[PDB]
C-alpha cells in the first residue's frame, strides 16, 4: 500500500495474570520495561489498564498518572491510551482516569456479551464518558464489539458527541461477542470507507484470531493491534514471551504487505492528535 | 414470489399504555378481543407479554395461562409466541412461563443497548432459556438486536441448543441498538441465506420503521411482524386504531408483492411446530 500502519500494543488488560502467562506486565515498572521494549519493536500506541500489584483489575486514576509519567520518560512520543473499561471499573470510576488527559482512551458506545457476563455500557454512561473526553480533548478510540456498535460511532461522530477525528476498532474473537469471520470483517471496512471515508478504522483479534486478524487488517489498509491482553500464546500450546514478540509478528505482516510501520509521529498525525502529549 | 408470508403480531409489549395509545390492550380480555380481530385480519402468530391491570409489566404465568385459554378458544390454530423480555422480567423468572408449553417463544441471543438502559441478557440466562425451551418443546423465535445475535443463533442451532427449526427476527429501529438500515438488512439476509440456508426469517421495525421493514421483509421473500408493542402510530402523528389496523398494512403490502399470506396451517409447517397447539 506504502501506507504507514499504526500498530497499537495492548500491554496488560484486565483479565490475564502471571499465572496465565509469566510475561504479563502487572506493576508499573513492569508494565513500562515491557512497553518500551514493544515501542522499540514498533508499536505507535500503548492501550494501557491498570492493575493492583496482586493483579486484581484497578481504575486508580494515581496508578495511570504512575504509569504515564513511565512512558513519557521512557517512551517519548508514543501515543498513551487508557482504557475506559468495564472489567477494570464500575460507573463513572470507569471514566476516573480522564482528567489526566493522555492522548486517547478507548470507549465502547454499545453493550454486548462476554465470556462470562454482560458488558454493560448504558447509554447514559456511553454519554458521560463521551462528554469527559470532549472536555479535556481526549480523542476515543471505539471499541466496536458488533456491528451497531460501528453505525452508532459514526452517527455519534457527525453529531459531534466524539471528541476529535473518528477512530473504530473492530474487535472480534471475543466468546460471545463477534467472532472474527472474515465476511463480517469485509462487510466493517465497507462501512467505514463508505459512511465514514475521512475516518480511521483499525482492527484486533483475541487469542488464536490475533495474528489472523493483524493480516486482514494490515492487507486492508487499516491500524491494528496486538499484546497479552488480547492473547497470551504463539499457537495452541506455545506461551508469548513479552508483547514485543507479538509486536514483531504485526511488523512482519506489515513487512509482507508491503507497508511502512508507522512512526509515533506519523501515527499522531494520521488520528489527529497534538504533535506531543500533553503533560 | 408466491411464496407465503407469515405475519406476526404483537399486541403489547412492555413499554406501551394506554396514555400512549387508547387502543393498546392491556387486560387479558382486552388482548383476545384485540388480538382475534388480528388473526381475522391475517396475523398467523400472536407475540405475547402479559401486564398488571395498571398496565405495568408482569411476568405472572398465571397471567400467561389466562392469555393462552383464551387464544385457543377465540383464535383457535393461532400461533402463540410468549415473550422471556427482560423489560418483562428479570432473571429466570423470564422463562417462568415456559412451563405452559407455548408453541413459541422469543429469545435474545445476545445483548445490547435500549432506549434508556442496557437490555441484559447475561450468557447463563440465554443458557438456562435455551434449555427450559429443549424441555418443553418450544421452538424460539431469535430477537436479533445486532449482527453477532444471528451468528450467534446460527452457531447455537448447529449444537443442538435451540430446539426446533431456526427462526431468526431482524429488530430494526430500537434506540440505541441497530438502526433500520438497508444495506444492513441486505448483509442480515444475506448471511441467513447463506450460512442457514434451512432456516427462515423475518423483520421487525420499530415505530416509523415498522412498515418500512414490513416492506423490505416482505419483498425479500422473509416474514415479518407488526403490532402496537413496535410502533402506535400511522404516520408522524396520527395513532393506530388497533393491532388489526396494523396487520392489514401488512396484508396489503403482500397483495403489493404478490405473496399470499400465510395460514395458521402454513405458518406452523414452515415454521416446524405441531398441527395442532399443544393444550
Ligand atoms: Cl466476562
Ligand atoms: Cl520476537
Ligand atoms: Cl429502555
Ligand atoms: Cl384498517
Ligand atoms: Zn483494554
Ligand atoms: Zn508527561
Ligand atoms: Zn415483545
Ligand atoms: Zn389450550
Amino acid at each position: 500500500a506504502n501506507k504507514p500502519c499504526i500498530i497499537c500494543v495492548a500491554i496488560t488488560g484486565s483479565v490475564p495474570t502471571k499465572a496465565d502467562n509469566p510475561a504479563v506486565p502487572i506493576t508499573v515498572s513492569e508494565q513500562v520495561e515491557s512497553t518500551q521494549e514493544a515501542f522499540e519493536a514498533g508499536a505507535a500506541i500503548a492501550h494501557c489498564h491498570v492493575r493492583n500489584d496482586d493483579g486484581t483489575p484497578s481504575s486508580d486514576p494515581d496508578r495511570f498518572a504512575r504509569l504515564t509519567e513511565g512512558l513519557h520518560t521512557h517512551c517519548p512520543g508514543m501515543i498513551v491510551q487508557f482504557s475506559t473499561g468495564g472489567r477494570s471499573g464500575a460507573g463513572q470510576a470507569r471514566g476516573g482516569m480522564l482528567p489526566l488527559k493522555p492522548d486517547m482512551a478507548s470507549l465502547s458506545v454499545g453493550s454486548n456479551n462476554f465470556p462470562s457476563r454482560v458488558y454493560e455500557n448504558p447509554p447514559d454512561l456511553v454519554d458521560w464518558l463521551a462528554a469527559q473526553m470532549r472536555s479535556y480533548r481526549v480523542t476515543p478510540e471505539i471499541e466496536a464489539f458488533d456491528l451497531s456498535h460501528i453505525l452508532r460511532a459514526i452517527d455519534m461522530h457527525g453529531r459531534g458527541l466524539l471528541y476529535g477525528k473518528l477512530y473504530v476498532q473492530f474487535v472480534m474473537g471475543v466468546k460471545n461477542a463477534m467472532p472474527a469471520d472474515r465476511e463480517v470483517f469485509d462487510f466493517y471496512v465497507r462501512m467505514m470507507r463508505t459512511r465514514a471515508p475521512q475516518a480511521e478504522w483499525c482492527a484486533a483479534g483475541i487469542g488464536a484470531n490475533q495474528l489472523t486478524v493483524n493480516e486482514w487488517a494490515i492487507a486492508a489498509g487499516g491500524h491494528t493491534r496486538t499484546g497479552l491482553e488480547d492473547n497470551i500464546r504463539l499457537d495452541r500450546q506455545t506461551l508469548a514471551p513479552s508483547n514485543a514478540a507479538l509486536v514483531r509478528r504485526s511488523v512482519e505482516l506489515c513487512d509482507k504487505y508491503q507497508r511502512p510501520v508507522a512512526s509515533w509521529q506519523q501515527a499522531r498525525e494520521i488520528l489527529g492528535l497534538p504533535a506531543a502529549a500533553r503533560n
